């Protein structure tokens, strides 16, 4: 569009007409979609309400879980292994109370998720098996994020995402009968800073917060003391984004801005 | 000996630095701009380098990869692909006054992170003695390309390094010298442009040059990109008051390590 | 909580009372501390004065220093093995002047210090020899920071603090009778763009100054022309903010905000 | 058997009765075999004529190739991708000659196949997929082979055949909807110094180096005046193993044989 | 000097290097015997394990994987099976006498080979510096899993490194010292064995300490292998003319390096 | 061909006919050659002798040292940097005796040599650069070498040898104007256990000898007891093949042979 005058009105043409960019009611089509998590838990602490609101509209959710959780104790009679048996059933726990379908175990060692190629063939093969409609993932620019896996998997999962949809990209999926991910699914990150679509979860939230703590192995009391306040004022620092007293924060842009743009700042 | 924090910084830019962003590219005979994948350079610096070759400053590419995955065409394999896009860049950079293509190779989507690339891209230097180098932003939030933040790190960790004799030695002990010590680094592809090129005049050819990798602009798809694109010459263009325009970042040498004040340009 | 009307209101409570964190003296106790660097000249650097103030109080500073400097000359003449040799009785004379007891060589080579879980288990296991009360190390998100070293140092240091605390990492360092790396210590990032924690120097500067000339193969005249100014520059950025001439600064947080948390950039 | 009295019956009740094993005909009831080869041409050098007797039988052959033979040339105006694109033809064509269904390309780049458990996963897929009754590659033990990736194929294919029958390798593939690879297929190693089955290949000999040719890329005149000598060579040193004038030979052991066994050279 | 390559070699092993096999272990405390999966020491070693024990010497298992994948039950997880498999360990290793096992904990067909798990291996040498070490033979023609070779390498590099002060330096900085320097390395699952083992007395208690890792010998499985197993030690005691036996390679430590004539013992 | 009779006259005919193949004089016309050594000291050490007598015609000998020896020391009190400088100066003067030109140091960490491409690209610059007409490498399969960088030197050597004729291999070396390695020169193999080929040594032993022993920082007095034996004692496994007293062994092969060659046993 060669004759349009400021940049402010071509840039909303371009949000609002070419690339018909919507935060209004962003997951309203949704038919399936997969929750991709660092480590067991993570989904319903960072998303757990939102979940929870999919599941009671028919979406089907489906996890991904980036690791094992293996090192999550400081019990010296817990070795990693049990730790990880428990968490995968701590889970299926927490998953069943949020409505949640089926959970993929990509089984990396906590700590030592690789950032890699061989980790986007995994996800690859899965969106290219379920083809879901939209994917959810933490924001891997959340400033001081210290833990690598959350990082890593934030990033892996964005490119993951692009890289899917192309053929020549992990090409044995295509040989052995499946297709690219199809075009036109969102991504939505959680654990945001920078959050531009909120849920509100405050009749949710003591649903959340049960769901959370059935990781009993993560949350003992003495941990909860500090943790319940913790996630209660995350959720308020969403919630009044939206004037209401709980939510979870979304970051989603359209496709075209995770690549080359130096305006994301702006949506 | 200084009285404020104000007063010193300010001192340090323009005496002890000499950092001066008017015409910064005033002084330059030969420059490098690295890209990402074939095309990143016509559609970050396109209507730049026209101005320099128009200038006469000698302009040489180094391409990161080979454009191997740039497809959903499921008839058009990557080796396929990655030789038109050769042909794609060679036409297009013919366009804009590119003389030399150095081509690393390495896989789309693949591009490691390591101090073997950092010994490739140092050869280069080393051989080239560039006056300055462009090189995408690592920093541009929400970048999620691995091969666009990779590219941009090793290009600044390269630019040191190819400086130091112990680094890389096997380039000194075949006849090569270390990467002199007075060239700039100009990073495009960037949400904090200090300075800006007005490109209004060249914005056709850019677009014109940019088409010419069609494999990456068929018809659909430029019924997106060409909105985008001159979305992204506006967004620029503005910060000086000119329609279309191209935003770098550039910074003295010593910003780049320790630097708590990197706002204050 | 549950209770507390905003989220103004759950975060004050959260940082104060729930988590009891307050920048007044987060020194106080600390009989030992590491000092991490990832050069050679990176501690007395960015933390110089604020080593000679602990050592002056009686705390005993230990040095870990990630790499062996071998590329910092541009002196063809000399080899990358004879700067590392020169530069380890460099540090060693510079932390004599700040009180320095002793220094840890991990020996990775300048420029290719890996970001790897190996070198956790370097840091982990000199974490959980000395048991230190505190550990400072590079800020890794610093702006612009171009030398991977110092990012990946930043983050490191971060992690293994972490992670030497649980006894399924790293796990041989138990099984040979060393225990997991104590709970309460404390962790300071400097290099920092974002300090809320700010130590005058103002009296200690001309000793720093004489602590980093003492690398002299880093430092020689024309060199330190560009250098002292930049130096200087730096430790006035730090003072200006508490009103004293030259500072050092740090970044300090409750250990829960290095994760997830979305509101960082409260304190 | 606790009462038996030499090693040497032990070992021959040992395979023949408890593992039954039997090089008399190998190959007799195979439906579908897979035949990996490390670059596009090294199934026909190794095993054109016992791949075309294969397919004489009704047997359907599958081709997987590791690599695409980008570095194969020494013409300075044929870059690796414009080789790459031309082998993939050569290949297609040489493979409809020895009457080859269908090839995997992994496009692994020519001489920098990895040694990794990614790897291992491609093969492991395709392994689940196709299910088939045995599977061909080179003996990573043929001693002075020179040839990085033809080595990795060898011990790759080997371990892949063991791990993809094993659930919890791999395991998004049985979430997927795959099954874990059948038990009881053979591998057979070509490219061998110890072969204990020959195929004779006397009638079909023209047939193989035809179909070698094909791959003109690597088979100029005046490189072909010493590779026929040199392939005919072969042929008569695993021919005249079983009396015939042209063989190709293999290496088939029990699979208990690939792990633990001192008594490997008694096969 | 000497006048024969012949007399020259025997001079060799038996005055320089003092190369003995008629009772190699004739001086051993405490030793390491180390296992890629959980079950490689009894099976390769069990009663020669015994052996030691009941003379006295301490017996150290160090197992470098968990043993997560062995297993065609697909209702039983890889973690699930680890934790089993460190149970069916610990009592198989008290039937014969083991003291103490290291576990290092990497996975199951995912066992590195790199410094860093050297660096594991030499902080145990140091701390424990045993008398001697046992290691799977990383020759073994035909051992077609990665986690096998991969121990045998590692062990007699280890073995080799953890000497050297410089090497893993971390570990003298917290108080380790290199491990001495009078060890041996004895190798078992070997095609060339110079030291036989008569454990026909034993071979009984060999087998139920390996049935006793029942997720690996259920029924079925144990219709092959207990043939299998026999039919190795009946290979190696045929050597010296035994029934059952266990093989281990011995050599000087100068032969793993450099040297031509390793057939010769 | 095709009318040869039997294996036996093929293969002769393919040896000296087709391939041209034959140890009479196979250094004949060298005039530039690399010797190319893991640890500073390996290359006297395994062929010392035949270097002098290389040297003695006027042939140019070049080194590369794979890495600079850091480990290689038991005394505490001298650090890998320290030990590194010194055993450059030891190769140097010890080089000095055997009339050696000049030394490529790549500068890897003694017992951290990579195998990887980066490695390969390194010896091909050489390659290029120099253009041997010739080039001397371990065996990478001596019986029993468990030092994994002399395993390592020994098959990125020949590994080199052959890619570096590629001129898609590492293709910025022609980029910047290097030509790919010349074609026809031989590849000879030391520290071997089945030599082809034997250099006569006996009158150059007491030299050789004196080369190594410059080697001081690695054969001090109780170390040389058991060394000289050693070293004498290997000298003459090699002298004794041809009847000589002391001699330096060396593994040749037609090119074709490092590749699937079945029957490398023959020569
Ligand atoms: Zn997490
Ligand atoms: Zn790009
Ligand atoms: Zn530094
Ligand atoms: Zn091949
Ligand atoms: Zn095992
Ligand atoms: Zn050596």
């Amino acid at each position: 569009f060669e004759d349009i005058d400021t940049f402010e009105e071509a840039f909303n043409k371009l949000l609002r007409e070419v690339l018909e960019f919507d935060l209004q009611n962003p997951f309203k089509d949704a038919k399936k979609v997969l929750c991709i998590e660092p480590h067991p838990d993570d989904c319903v602490i960072g998303m757990g309400g939102t979940i929870k609101k999919l599941s009671d509209m028919g979406v089907e959710v489906i996890y991904v879980c980036m690791t094992d959780g293996y090192m999550g104790t400081t019990d010296e009679s817990l070795s990693g292994h049990e730790l990880a048996a428990i968490r995968r059933k701590e889970e299926e726990e927490s998953a069943r109370l949020l409505g949640v379908k089926k959970i993929y175990w990509l089984n990396y060692r906590d700590t030592e998720l690789p950032y890699s190629r061989e980790v986007r063939k995994d996800l690859t093969k899965i969106l290219r098996k379920e083809q879901p409609d939209g994917v959810f993932a933490p924001d891997p620019w959340l400033p001081y994020e210290s833990h690598p896996d959350h990082r890593r998997t934030g990033f892996l999962a964005i490119e993951s995402v692009a890289f899917s949809q192309l053929p020549n990209f992990s090409n044995t999926d295509l040989d052995i009968g499946l297709n690219p991910y199809n075009s036109g699914s969102f991504i939505a990150l959680y654990y945001t800073h920078k959050p531009n679509y909120i849920v509100d979860i405050t009749d949710l939230m003591e649903l959340k917060l049960k769901a959370i703590r059935v990781h009993r192995s993560q949350f003992p009391d003495d941990i909860w003391e500090k943790w319940e306040p913790f996630l209660r004022t995350i959720a308020m620092f969403y919630g009044e984004k939206i004037g209401v007293r709980y939510g979870e924060g979304f970051r989603i842009m359209p496709g075209l801005f995770y690549h080359i743009t130096p305006f994301t700042d702006l949506i």
